[PDB]
């Protein structure tokens, strides 16, 4: 038995040391590698054709005439930059019409993120960000029912974008992380500043966890070739404008402003006052407010009311972050949804996705994150058609108790927002259609039919940044080749020309 | 002893946790630098490459004159192309001959798949296949005696087609797989399309295996940087034309159109008719037709017959294939042996191996997938010399009880397959000889001699695509380089010519 | 039993043949690509940019016209040299005066050794040393306290410097080592030559150890992909010119010359005689040389006295090295400190940093390791203004009983050391600034503010070398990025320019 | 104790997964990794460099003007040639005089194979063969006595020669093996052909092994990404032409021709035949002969000599090989030796070192393999002044009873060998002191000193090809770079040029 105590002891001290051995040497020159193939070496590459062919444009300009600074030095990659707008030099003129238009292409971004097989898996709600040189992705896992079904996993994927000699710009994964415990998360959302990546995560009550309850928050840090950093947020490390009984964090994503994180939320919160919702429609014809009253009750419930409010992390460099909110009154919103927070130069902006009867373009302006200084954009397009239960028109858009289920953003090309690039989707016969189109101030819109191959597509989120000194953006979509496919993202890039009109 | 069961548990948790490092970090990691340095950073090189000396060509006509679209927006890879076939653009003259010969070089193309040095490995019945960007790979190692032996196991490589700055065309393998008890099936045979490849394997029943009975249908499913999904098609799932005892599925390999897969299939089926078996020959001289009717049935048996038939595999998107059969007559076919099935444009061809007394090309053109609507073509090269018991001439081809266990297949180069490409070989003292050739419209073989080095070939196939816009053909054969080598599979591509000959 | 004895064996042997192949097989070949992409291949880029750029200059030359050695032969990387001093070629005339001034531009390298997190730990006391081709660093990582926390790990990071398409020079790791026993270390510091490198660790006794004692030296020899040789050196081994009770080595480093290694080192000594302290100051007003002397003792101890000293290390080639010191007496020094050992083409320097009452550059030269050869700068930039107590001013620097804690090093460009490049720092109310300056031999200084972005900078070590034919300088400082943030180690690079202006 | 037979089965099956998964999964990607950086890469780049300079060139010519086949085809890698002698092409005038001349460099090819720093290990008797583009190498790795000592390891080190970049070709490692039972055998050799290298090993008795006794033979076959395959050769797939009592294989590598391998093997052998030893030497003054004869003799024994013979070993591809020797006689050949079989053109040489009083080279040339056909040079250089025992002149070379054991071989550069390339070894009070030298047809020798900073070199051995089409060799030498450095493998390159003087 001595012997057997001792030929167990041996098999500890050999296997102690093959793990240290993995971890130690093989982990670590695995990872060096991957980033000197995926990223340092194609970033060598397109700087010698770039330098290359410069020179043989002036070789060009020769033979013909003859016979026959500061600001990118602390940064790591400079193959993107945060979107510098376009500007009308020299369309100033009488009768000389400033615009943009989309481009024709819609190219493949492959590698995004992971992804899988199993008809017994769907991917769905995405989040995803660009910020100064890294993007943040994350996709949930459900089991069979994609809406309603169970979560297997949450996965949260940093990485870089890259030139890779295509014809746009590529993803490069660096950090591929699974959320632990995803049966108790009501949802999770990203945002990225420079170099560093953030996610929050709302999470719910135990008995087996008790559906949409609320229970606090999780942060997660993220950052290239380190260790994720997770926080608890809860007792008294947040404080809540009104009271919620369940609280989601917005599917678009947040923004970091210096020391702190914005994000958007919505959840059912308790009132103890009578309101007066919202209600603009056009002629349709008292009824129609009462039932614009009863769009935002939960159940009908005058005293529980479904809401939107900001959400400010903050002091996340001390290692102990707190959160408060700051909720919209029902007079001014519409029933709660998910939402994106945006930075617009100095400004900022929130999109709010439909979920009631009024399905125009909800979109806001504000010199500072708060609720009274927000300004709403009077536009209209994108109309949500999608994944909707209404049975309302596009004109006059009448009241009526419906939900729709759909997620459409913008992504603002000018400091007042009055131009703008959107996915538009219309639901047909056999699946859908789409397009990619650019909004201008006059109110005219560009447009180019995009994906004919894929059987349907439900969702869009756009993030834009300069590539190869002109403005490229990627969109993020839900949806399925054929027919009979499960549920999977897919991400495609598109470029937005300046183009001016002597008209 | 809780000690021992307490040290025991011990190992348990490092060992598992050592596994999921293994499975979490490393392997996922690897897998992407395996793509990085064989697939991605090669495209990059070979872009630079392009651009640069195109530029500098513009430079050489300056000098002397001045003194001194949408369609692959969707693709990951875009090396190579569907084979767009040459047209007589200008060869519309009096004496003048619009012809296509192959190239003189027969360059290597190294590393297709996997293999080794053990002599007691034979290496045999490849099927290959080139999709939009891809190719399937599948090759048998079996035990010593390479016709009759133990299958050790089938082994499938999926890979892509890249330019690695080469005089042709190379492989890069991305996935190999090993398919799970190789001991009870018949045969396998691959197909491809675009990102997707399929495996198609006819089983055997066991008692240890029942040599060459039927049961049903395996299917597998390959993707990129995904896990393999298996399907069974049995019972119910399966419908055949004929009672079959054994099947097997045509060594050629099939083709996926829209969402149904087509192959070739041959077997041994009952039959309770009489037969009329098709009997065409030269000049021999009542006793033919009886020689070429028992040269179709099993032991010379009325009732047992050894046939053709096309096997359709239905609706391979829903994830509940069906298997559809349809059965060529005696009457119009010989006995039955491994083939292949081609896409030509919008129309199909079927490639059927000899396998008795006549030795002769046997390909036909159809309109849709079956019986009814094939049209054989008349021409007679290429003819099998080798792997034959048959003592016939190649003039008169006179009916006689053999057999012939040889595979050499056609690319056709035109629509209506009046030009294309094949392989030959012929006997000697010394192993064997061949060469690649072109047969034009009129009748006309253009000829180059290969391999000088290898003792003996015995077997090809051919597939075609575009390659920095000209056509290239890859062709995978199996022989020894010495005298007492084992068995081993050899590819090698070539390039097809434009010429246009003023007489 | 005897089945567990048998089963406990066969696991035995599984996990050996493991374990032998992942140190046979895997853990050579991802070392031999590390450095093929780390690189091998930058190198191989780097060339050809030069060659293709090279003669495309020529053809510039010629359109406008005609219209319209064996010194590197044994160098495995050639991408640096050892610093050749600029010549004032051509400025020897009336009113033309040579200079040297720091360019614009202050470039991150990034990934100059690892680092964490955890928000545990604190990165110190960075001893950096560049060779002819390979670099040494090493860090100490201490709990919570950075100064007086206990020490976690000390790591060594070998690597090579490499050039990889970006604005300046970059860093690539090859060996990762964690000194065993970190606990027992007094100090380590590093030496580098031609493709070796060196670490010399002074150690103290233990019981747990005994803080501060002395107990003889460990050496460590680092090659690439090669294991590291460890040296103990005590007993009869060395010998030291006083009687210490507390020794450590220099943080600067120390250099290789022939056989010999030599570095600085400073500690705590015993002493029978009285003394008469150096103590040089200006217009204060007997009272300040009592000062100077209790300024040198510890405790205010007259037998014991803190002081510095040149450490010589003899004959490492032959595997076994011996010691050997010598003492700086009190009348030509002031407290013992870090300092740095340099090579100046045929001379010496050395560097003390302020630890006291005075608080301006200390520097030497010398013709020979020794004391009495070496002869003193009388050069005052830089003054020493943070991690200080001492209430004194820049203009007198009169005595008192003060310390300073900070280390800002000094890099000649000139034999003589009359030119000569440092890195200031000025403490403000919001962490500190700094800036590169050069002093030329007139004595102005030239300077440029940098790192804008960081909370605070307290430190800062300069090494030199020649890169694409110019001189160009990394300098590796520890600070904060943002107030709360733990300590961290961050590299940067910049080049000296060679101007001339005609007065 | 069910639960223990239990937990035990369970960490069973886990550590079984977990092999296969790094032998099935890792393993096989690493492997493909290595070749592609290390060989595939660099390839692509060479060949992108030399087109774009091509093109360059082609553009210098037109401005000035205008203003101001098969054989490779079956290659892998095409990088290097077997080599193609320089000819007099226009130097058949009167008083031109063409001759070859080494170049002035002579460069590092660093990672030839692996290394260590233990000073208890010595590295010697390497053995070096480049075949038509793979190299051979093998090291002895004794254990402090380097001579005398025992053998720890044998190491093989199967790799690529390419071009990466630098100023000479560059090793590239694919495989490294390690001969099982390394302590039973005398000695081995290498040979190379076209991409499969062998190892031929001489072994011994066993007891613990006795000393220098005979037992057959081991070939190993090494093929890139390919398994080892060994075979035993005794009993009777043997036949040697005397009787040996002890048989080493010489340690300059043979050849492969067809099917067949050529080696030089030497040995003690039964004598029972008196013999007349060559004696050739210059004017000394009946005693010189006794000691002629003497000098061959095994402890002066008559029966017992030690002489050269040609080993071959036949029908390497049957997989069942034999070998036969033919013996040199002791009037046509001096004391036995290491030597080295070359293939030059259709004829063959063979080179047997100086190991006795004759220190003259000593190589020959055969139309075929074979003792009787063999024709001895008249050339002297060089000769072999290191490592002996003999007192004798270079001018007289007297007998005497002496011993050398060094090894200087020369490599061809000529048909009939007129012209040569070696390097010389000369004797110091410091180490030794060497050079690079090619003598030419009139008996002139042109030399460039090297290695000037190495404390000595003790042997070498060359090995030439074409590269960038002209003659490039390597040599390869033991040596110390320090005089306390154990002995450990080095090598470098040179280019040999094509020189014609108008006198
Ligand atoms: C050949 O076809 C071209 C059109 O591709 C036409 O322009 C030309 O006239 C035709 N030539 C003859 C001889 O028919
Ligand atoms: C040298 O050989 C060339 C042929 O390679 C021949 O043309 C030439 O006339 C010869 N010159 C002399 C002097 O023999």
């Amino acid at each position: 038995l001595k012997i057997i105590q001792d030929e167990v002891n041996s098999l500890k001290e050999m296997l102690v040391s093959l793990d240290q051995l993995v971890k130690t040497e093989i982990k670590p020159k695995v990872s060096l590698i991957n980033t000197a193939v995926s990223v340092s070496i194609p970033a060598q590459i397109s700087n010698l054709q770039t330098k290359v062919l410069q020179k043989l444009v002036y070789l060009e300009e020769s033979i013909t005439k003859q016979c026959t600074d500061t600001t990118d030095d602390d940064k790591v990659d400079t193959t993107i930059k945060p979107v510098e707008y376009y500007k009308p030099d020299g369309c100033n003129k009488t009768n000389d019409h400033f615009t943009m238009q989309p481009g024709v292409n819609f190219y493949t971004v492959p590698n995004l993120g992971p992804s899988s097989s199993s008809a017994d898996e769907c991917y769905t709600n995405p989040s995803f960000s660009i910020g100064s040189s890294i993007y943040m992705f994350s996709q949930e896992i459900r089991k069979t029912d994609c809406t309603t079904g169970e979560i297997l996993s949450i996965q949260i994927v940093l990485g870089r974008i890259v030139d890779k000699g295509q014809q746009g710009p590529q993803a490069s994964p660096l950090l591929v992380w699974s959320v632990p415990n995803p049966k108790i998360i009501n949802s999770c959302a990203v945002a990225a500043g420079d170099e560093t990546g953030w996610v929050l995560c709302s999470v719910t009550l135990t008995a087996e966890p008790i559906p949409h309850m609320f229970d606090g928050f999780w942060l997660y840090k993220f950052e290239p070739d380190t260790e994720v950093v997770a926080y608890r947020i809860t007792g008294f490390a947040y404080l809540l404008d009104k009271v919620y009984d369940s609280v989601f964090i917005g599917k678009g994503g947040g923004i970091q402003r210096g020391n702190d994180l914005y994000f958007q939320m919505f959840g059912l919160s308790r009132n103890r006052q009578s309101i007066k919702a919202l209600c603009e429609h056009g002629s349709c014809l008292g009824g129609y407010q009462v039932l614009c009253d009863r769009a935002v009750m939960s159940f009908g419930s005058e005293e529980s009311l479904i809401s939107n409010a900001y959400l400010k992390v903050n002091d996340v460099a001390s290692g102990k972050p707190t959160i408060i909110s700051q909720t919209f009154p029902p007079s001014d919103s519409y029933k709660g949804s998910n939402g994106r927070i945006y930075t617009i130069g100095e400004r900022y902006g929130i999109y709010l996705a439909p979920s009631s009867w009024n399905r125009y373009l909800r979109f806001g302006l504000t010199p500072d994150i708060s609720v009274r200084s927000t300004t709403w954009l009077k536009e209209k397009d994108p109309i949500m058609k999608v994944l909707t239960t209404c049975t309302n028109t596009d004109k006059d858009m009448c009241p009526e108790i419906c939900n729709t289920r759909g997620y459409q953003d913008i992504f603002p090309l000018s400091e007042d927002s009055s131009f703008y690039t959107y996915i538009g989707i219309t639901p047909s016969n056999e699946g859908t259609k789409s397009f990619v189109a650019v909004k201008d101030d006059a109110g005219h819109v560009a447009s180019i039919t995009i994906l004919p191959n894929y059987y349907s597509i439900t969702s869009a989120t756009i993030s834009c940044f300069m590539y190869k000194e002109e403005i490229w953006c990627i969109a993020v979509t839900e949806g399925r080749k054929q027919k009979e496919n499960p549920q999977r993202i897919y991400a495609h890039s598109y470029r937005v020309q300046k183009m001016c009109f002597n008209i």
